[PDB]
C-alpha cells in the first residue's frame, strides 16, 4: 500500500498512513525538540514529518527552520518558497527569506524580500520586523 | 509533481549542484519545450518543462510554463501553487498572481480569488493587466 504511494508520488497522509492525533503528537515533540536546542533530533522529526506530507506548509517551515538555524541559507530559502507557495497568503516564509539572502551577501534580494512583506502582509507584527530589516540594509 | 521533487531533494547532492546540465543546453531545451507548445503537443510540452523543474525548480521562466500547461488542462489547484512559486522567487510581474485568481475562481474559491486580483489593481504597474483584473471583480 505505501509502495502504491511511492510508485504514484501521493503522500503517506494521503492514504492515512498514521492517525491524526498521532501526528500531531509527533509535530508537538519535533517542537519541543527544537525550543530545547535538540536540533539534530528536531531535524529527524521535521524529515520524517516533510516525508509524510511534504504539502503541510508548517511541517516545511519546521524543516526550513532547522536549515536556517543549521546556516544552510539556501536550502533554507528554497524550502520557503515551496511554503509561500502552499499557504498563498502568509507572508512569514518571505520574511525569512530575506534573512537568509542576508547572510549570502544578496542584500538587494533580502530588500525585495522585506519590501514584499510590507506591500502585501497584513500581519502587523511581522511587517514591523520586515521594517526594522529594511533601515538597517544600506 | 514538481513541488514534491523540489521537498524530496530537500530533504535529502542534485544534477544542477554539480552542473550536469549546462546553462546553454537548458536555454535550448526550454526554446524545444515552447516548439511543442506553440503546435498544440501540450503533452510532450508538459514532460519537457516538468524535466526543466526536476533540474533547476527555482526558476521562473520553467514554473510560469508548467503552471500555464496546468491551467490550460484544469489542474487548478496545481496551476495555482506553481504561480505562487514564481512570485514568490522574484518573478517581477503580478501576471502570476492575476492567473492565481482565475484558478482560484474555477476552484469555487471566489474570496481567494478577490485578493488576487485587488493585489493585482493596488500593485502591478501593467495598466491593461489591471483592467483585466477589474473585470473579474465586477463579476465577483
Ligand atoms: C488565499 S487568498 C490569497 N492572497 N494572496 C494570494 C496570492 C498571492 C500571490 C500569488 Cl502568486 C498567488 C496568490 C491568494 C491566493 N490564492
Ligand atoms: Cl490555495
Ligand atoms: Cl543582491
Amino acid at each position: 500500500a505505501v509502495i502504491d504511494a511511492i510508485n504514484s508520488g501521493a503522500t503517506l497522509k494521503d492514504i492515512n498512513a498514521i492517525p491524526d492525533d498521532m501526528m500531531d503528537d509527533i509535530y508537538s515533540y519535533a517542537y519541543d525538540f527544537y525550543n530545547k536546542g535538540r536540533i539534530e533530533e528536531a531535524e529527524v522529526f521535521f524529515r520524517f514529518l516533510c516525508i509524510y506530507d511534504f504539502y503541510n506548509v508548517d511541517y516545511i517551515m519546521g524543516l526550513a527552520a532547522i536549515y536556517q538555524i543549521k546556516e544552510q541559507f539556501q536550502q533554507a530559502a528554497d524550502l520557503y518558497a515551496v511554503a509561500f507557495a502552499l499557504g498563498k497568503n502568509d507572508y512569514t516564509p518571505v520574511f525569512h527569506t530575506g534573512q537568509c539572502q542576508l547572510r549570502l551577501k544578496a542584500p538587494l534580494k533580502a530588500k525585495e524580500c522585506f519590501e514584499l512583506v510590507i506591500q502585501h502582509s497584513n500581519d502587523e507584527k511581522l511587517k514591523i520586523k520586515a521594517q526594522s530589516y529594511l533601515d538597517a540594509i544600506q
